[PDB]
């Protein structure tokens, strides 16, 4: 049986899972059900070429649409972060820094829930845009999404569920090694609890899965490379597409990342 | 299983001690006596000439790490191409990991610890050289705060080598199988050696994220020429 210390972690796991469900309208559970045909009511329209894209309704237009759903996810992530115990008690400046650096890493984590090896759910699951079609977009927009797919397919082999992911994206937000943090110790103390709660969660939920905890934390290096690679591509786009406007919310996040 | 994990941890420590002349235990006592380089004048008595010497020492380290890799149980039984890929893509990560052992926030040991070059001097070198080592110092500061010792680093290092995500690997299965074993051994080791540092295993794994960022940044910024 468990002790009282484990007991507080289960309650923390429960609270975070609960807030996750309340902040993200499209869970992995819903996304996998749509992707695998648990559907007849949840079947998505598939976008795989020019006419199907138009029927669902070029490269810049898709990009602008990705950006603004991405801004929407910033709001959801920020809403979730407020529910992480201790986060809103932290110094305000550090709240911003943690969101600044953590938000994209979470966006790509959750994006993975929306993907299989052949495409990505869009518009809260009503559409599905193939990976082949995204890669066919004119340079360099065709290169935007492939590294997320390569990651998603490796990350999705961990077979995490929403109860696991809830704590994992909390651990991401609460990183003490973020640049420019005023007070690192309170951040680390919260992540230590989160790391304990994730570890027990993975042992109970995936008891046959050896060292899943460690393999999940190692995926954090993938996320950083995705973000670091996406920032580079964005810098190229701005220079060659001088007439393409980026969101100031995202502007402020990339600024000196 | 725990008996196995200790055997592996001891085996790796033994090998690490054999393979690496300047251990963390030694470097730290030295850092607390070496010839100090702080000045153009002081370097003389001790920018391109310094980068090349770092290149020399790194080639030296690549050989120590190679020898150490081959003591890792199962490593030599991997596909020969996979052994080459793992070392190729892993040595940069190991070198900066172990360079942290020779670093404090003020400088880095050099030449078996015979010398000490200061962070401030290295920062003063003309572009792009002055900005080569600053991100390694930032990294070593946060890494050394974990207070790992040589018995901890020997398993951590082996973990880095057995990374199943290096590009071009042919048989990823035994690599992840071995690393899984190493990860267990590291987790147990950090619990016994640091029973008071909560979640030190997790925090150490997270440091791989900074490590790889550092290596990529260093790559971008980057008969005699044949050797290097
Ligand atoms: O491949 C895509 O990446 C976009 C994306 C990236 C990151 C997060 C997200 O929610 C969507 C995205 C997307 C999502 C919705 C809309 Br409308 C347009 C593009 C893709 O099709
Ligand atoms: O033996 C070494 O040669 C390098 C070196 C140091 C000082 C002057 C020099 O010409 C070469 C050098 C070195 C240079 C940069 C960094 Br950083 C770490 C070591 C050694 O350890």
């Amino acid at each position: 049986q468990l002790n009282p210390e484990s007991a507080d972690l289960r309650a923390l796991a429960k609270h975070l899972y609960d807030s996750y469900i309340k902040s993200f309208p499209l869970t992995k559970a819903k996304a996998r059900a749509i992707l695998t045909g648990k559907t007849t009511d949840k079947s998505p329209f598939v976008i795989y070429d020019m006419n199907s894209l138009m029927m669902g309704e070029v490269a810049i237009r898709i990009f602008q649409g990705c950006q603004f759903r991405s801004v929407e996810a910033v709001q959801e992530i920020t809403e979730y972060a407020k529910s992480i115990p201790g986060f809103v008690n932290l110094d305000l400046n550090d709240q911003v820094t943690l969101l600044k650096y953590g938000v994209h890493e979470i966006i790509y984590t959750m994006l993975a829930s929306l993907m299989n090896k052949d495409g990505v759910l869009i518009s809260e699951g009503q559409g599905f845009m193939t990976r082949e079609f995204l890669k066919s977009l004119r340079k360099p927009f065709g290169d935007f999404m492939e590294p997320k797919f390569e990651f998603a397919v490796k990350f999705n082999a961990l077979e995490l569920d929403d109860s696991d992911l809830a704590i994992f994206i909390a651990v991401i937000i609460l990183s003490g090694d973020r640049p420019g943090l005023l007070n690192v110790k309170p951040i680390e103390d919260i992540q230590d609890n989160l790391l304990q709660a994730l570890e027990l969660q993975l042992k109970l939920n995936h008891p046959e899965s050896s060292q899943l905890f460690a393999k999940l934390l190692q995926k954090m290096t993938d996320l950083r490379q995705i973000v670091t690679e996406h920032v580079q591509l964005l810098q190229v786009i701005k220079k060659t597409e001088t007439d393409m406007s980026l969101h100031p919310l995202l502007q402020e996040i990339y600024k000196d990342l």
